C-alpha cells in the first residue's frame, strides 16, 4: 500500500526521462527538515547515479518551501550563467549537471518534494513544451499519491 509510492516514483523518473531525453530524472522528497532524498533515478548509462543520497541543502527550509509549494519551476539552461555561487555548483559538479529543471511535487497541499531533470556537460536552452510536459508529470504523478491516501 503505502510502498506503492515507489512505484508511482520510478515511473515518474523514466518517463521523464524519456520524455525529454535528459541524462537524468529524480525524486527528490524532503523531510522533516527538509532534507532531501534521492528516492528514485532515471540515469542514462555511464553517468553518476544520485539515486539513494541524502542531500541536504539549507537553502530549501530557509529561503524556498512556500515558493515551490505555491508551483516555483526553476529552468536553467547553462549554470555558470543562473547567478549560482561556488556553495550551489559545488552540489551539482559531481553529477556533472549543466543545465537544469526543478518542478514540484506537492500533496496535500504540503512540498512533498521536486522532480528534476538534468542535462550533463552541455547548456540546454529547456523549451516552454519540455517544462510543461514535465511540470505536469510532477502535477500528475503527485495527484496520484494524493488521491491514493
Ligand atoms: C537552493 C537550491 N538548491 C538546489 C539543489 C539542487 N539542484 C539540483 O539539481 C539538485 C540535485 C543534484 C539539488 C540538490 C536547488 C534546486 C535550489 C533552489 C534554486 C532556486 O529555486 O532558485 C540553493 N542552495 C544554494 C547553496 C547554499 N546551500 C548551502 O549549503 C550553502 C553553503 C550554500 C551557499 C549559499 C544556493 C546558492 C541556492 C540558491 C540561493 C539560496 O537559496 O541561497
Amino acid at each position: 500500500e503505502l510502498r506503492d509510492r515507489q512505484a508511482i516514483f520510478e515511473t515518474l523518473v523514466a518517463k521523464g526521462r524519456e520524455l525529454l531525453a535528459c541524462d537524468r530524472v529524480i525524486v527528490y522528497a524532503f523531510d522533516d527538515n527538509y532534507v532531501g532524498t534521492v528516492v528514485a533515478e532515471s540515469v542514462a548509462e555511464g553517468w553518476p547515479q544520485a539515486r539513494d543520497q541524502v542531500i541536504e541543502d539549507p537553502c530549501f527550509r530557509e529561503h524556498w518551501v512556500e515558493a515551490y509549494r505555491q508551483g516555483r519551476i526553476q529552468a536553467t539552461t547553462d549554470i555558470f550563467k543562473a547567478g549560482l555561487t561556488e556553495c550551489h555548483l559545488n552540489q551539482l559538479r559531481p553529477l556533472k549537471v549543466r543545465a537544469n529543471l526543478v518542478v514540484p511535487m506537492v500533496i496535500d497541499d504540503q512540498l512533498f518534494g521536486l522532480l528534476i531533470a538534468h542535462q550533463a556537460s552541455e547548456p540546454r536552452q529547456w523549451q516552454e513544451i519540455e517544462i510543461d510536459q514535465f511540470s505536469e508529470l510532477a502535477s500528475t504523478g503527485s495527484l496520484v499519491l494524493e488521491r491514493l491516501h
